[PDB]
């Protein structure tokens, strides 16, 4: 069928919907006696007809038969064991038939007791395989489609002590995805007795380590319940909820539970369980929420000002090594009438004509929808935006920006839109882009902090020193791929960039303004200077005057010199104090200078020679210690006589020397 399989599935379902007696016994044969039968029951149960109510009462009356087989425990092996995708596509069938406007009542169709047979099917088995997945999606859509059965539900498990165990949260949190199961969710009571109960005993573990309605929590359950405060988390209401102070006591108890408390007992197997937990907590809470944003920034710049004074746990670790290291992920969502070529939400849709992505921000729409003389052309709309359609090289930063400004509420998680097909004949570019949690944090300087706490070598290590100055890091992510790939060098082209910032540092911040005389004096003071120097002392193997990667190491060593004497050339007499002046006369800058000159970089080099010129405090440097340098530099300029700028930039040499 591989070749004509798209004939064959749409000749079955005109076959289908021609009649309901051929539909039902299709539909037997289908399910009692693959991608292609999932777009089959998708097409029958959602194509609108006067049989759909048959075919729903025959999908349901099968579902019904295979959870009573399940119960209790030819013809009957299709009920021994269903096909996990074939109920999540029952429960997609379900879901759109709810969402769509039907002829039929659908929530007659539904019965408590079909409510009761799939949650004891669902207890029934453990949470290794997807089928718990499947029938929790089928419980989750048929919830939707009835809040009255979830709120029955609640009133099962003590709900108006207690023991749930993992399949009961695991069914819980999968059935309560849906938007009327969680506002029912939110209605009861079940959230906040949990959390409270969770802080309860967090504060408990505290108070016990410390001295070497409310519910007692285990060390089992722990893990995924925090794994239920992660699946929730996708509603942006419960995201300003976790951002009030109400809620954080839960985050200091679990910094408190997982760093002082160390090896009431934590095994290592559940102590990575929480670890993991909380890595997917912190990845789901500011998931294209710039208050979440904030919020984290603060809170890191809180515990790294209060560190202890040295050592950084592993968990502190590795959150700055995965959380503001790795690209922003968002849920890409794709409607389309045209085919477009796992077990997801079901405002996902189902089939191939709807697609649902997890993918990162800093991609553009080709991309995605290359991996997804009149001339048909995919062209992208939103719901919120009328008439115009998106280009192709626009990435996600802008589009969340755009919408952002459209009136869509801030931690909407999944961004939907239409592909179409329009014609071609062979403002919205310009837009900020996402501020990203990683440039938020470097905001307030929290690098510098995190500096404090922790290819050739020198230069990596030169940049943990460079990158503790105030606003290294907001010039520092002008490119965000190369930044990231330097911090994964650190942390265990490329050696030019941590001179390359600095260099643009330099040269952003001028000598008119304070900021740039604060950041001279601190790199007097932190002693960067000094390392520079002797870097390019070793480079150059020459020696202060005691009282093909070289070449262009030596380069980018005296453009950030050039640009470090004179911020303008890439009251000046008093902008400089005098201690770069003796710091200058006893490094090796005259006899490299001297060696180089007596064999781009000349032309940096002419550009450091027009900026130690340019400084009045800086001349007296040039008098060596009997040829000048500007007769010298005449000398060679005609004998190398590009040429108007080496004429001129020996002319100042002159003048200054004169």
């Amino acid at each position: 069928c591989g070749m004509h399989s798209p004939n064959i599935e749409v000749v079955l379902v005109k076959i289908g919907l021609q009649s309901t007696r051929i539909g039902l016994k299709l539909i037997d044969i289908l399910l009692r006696n693959s991608d292609s039968t999932i777009d089959i029951l998708y097409q029958l149960g959602t194509t609108q007809d006067p049989g759909t109510k048959d075919r729903i009462q025959a999908l349901l009356k099968w579902v019904s038969d295979s959870a009573r087989v399940a119960a209790m425990k030819t013809v009957e092996y299709g009920l021994l064991m269903p096909s996990p995708s074939h109920l999540h596509c029952v429960a997609a069938i379900l879901w759109h038939s709810y969402e769509l406007l039907v002829e039929y009542d659908l929530p007659a169709l539904l019965d408590q007791e079909l409510f009761e047979l799939l949650f004891n099917w669902s207890m029934s088995l453990p949470c290794n395989m997807v089928l718990k997945k499947a029938v929790d999606s089928l419980l989750c859509s048929m919830c939707h489609v009835h809040p009255n059965y979830f709120s029955l539900l609640m009133g099962w498990m003590g709900i108006t002590p207690l023991a749930l165990t993992e399949s009961h949260l695991a069914t819980l949190a999968s059935s309560s995805q849906s938007p009327e199961a969680i506002k029912q969710l939110l209605d009861s009571g079940l959230p906040s007795l949990l959390v409270r109960s969770l802080a309860s005993f967090c504060f408990s573990h505290i108070s016990s380590s410390e001295s070497i309605n409310k519910m007692p929590i285990t060390a089992d359950l722990v893990a995924p319940i925090l794994r239920f405060l992660t699946e929730v988390g996708n509603s942006h209401i419960m995201k300003d909820w976790l951002g009030g102070s109400e809620v954080n006591p839960l985050w200091t108890a679990l910094l408190f539970l997982l760093c002082h408390s160390g090896s009431t007992g934590l095994t290592t197997q559940q102590r990575t369980a929480i670890e993991n937990a909380t890595v997917a907590f912190f990845l789901q809470c500011i998931s294209c929420h710039p208050n979440n944003q904030k919020l984290m920034a603060q809170v890191l710049c809180e515990l790294f000002q209060t560190s202890p004074q040295g050592n950084i746990s592993g968990f502190i670790r590795r959150l700055f090594l995965q959380l503001m290291l790795e690209d922003e992920k968002v849920t890409m969502f794709l409607q389309s009438p045209c085919p477009l070529y796992v077990i997801q939400h079901p405002m996902y849709g189902a089939g191939h004509k709807f697609r649902t992505l997890h993918l990162p921000v800093s991609t553009t729409l080709s991309d995605v929808l290359d991996r997804v003389i009149t001339v048909p052309v995919f062209h992208l709309f939103h719901k919120l935006l009328a008439g115009q359609p998106l280009p192709a090289e626009m990435t996600l930063a802008q589009l969340l920006t755009l919408l952002y400004d459209r009136k869509l509420p801030q931690g909407y998680r999944s961004i939907d839109l239409t592909v179409k097909l329009g014609s071609r004949v062979i403002s919205l570019l310009e837009t900020c882009p996402i501020q990203s949690p990683l440039q938020v944090f470097a905001g307030m300087g929290g690098l510098a902090l995190i500096a404090e706490r922790l290819i050739p070598a020198h230069s990596l290590a030169a940049f943990g020193l460079f990158l503790r100055l105030p606003g290294y890091a907001e010039v520092l992510l002008k490119e965000r791929k190369h930044a990231q790939c330097l911090l994964r060098l650190v942390l265990g082209v490329l050696p030019t960039l941590p001179f390359h910032v600095l260099r643009s540092l330099f040269s952003t911040t001028p000598l008119t303004t304070d900021d740039g005389v604060l950041l001279r004096r601190m790199a007097l003071e932190i002693g960067a200077l000094h390392l520079i120097l002797v870097c390019l002392s070793a480079l150059s193997h020459h020696s202060p005057r005691v009282p093909r990667l070289e070449e262009e190491h030596v380069t980018c060593l005296l453009q950030v010199l050039a640009s470090y004497i004179n911020p303008v050339s890439s009251q000046n007499s008093n902008a400089l104090p005098s201690v770069l002046l003796e710091l200058l006369s006893q490094s090796c800058l005259i006899p490299a200078m001297s060696s180089y000159l007596r064999n781009p970089l000349y032309r940096a080099l002419l550009e450091l020679l027009r900026a130690i010129a340019s400084c009045a405090a800086m001349v007296p440097l040039l008098l060596p210690l009997q040829t000048s340098v500007g007769t010298l530099l005449a000398k060679m300029k005609t004998c190398v006589d590009l040429v108007p700028d080496i004429q001129k930039t020996a002319e100042i040499v002159y003048a200054a020397t004169t």
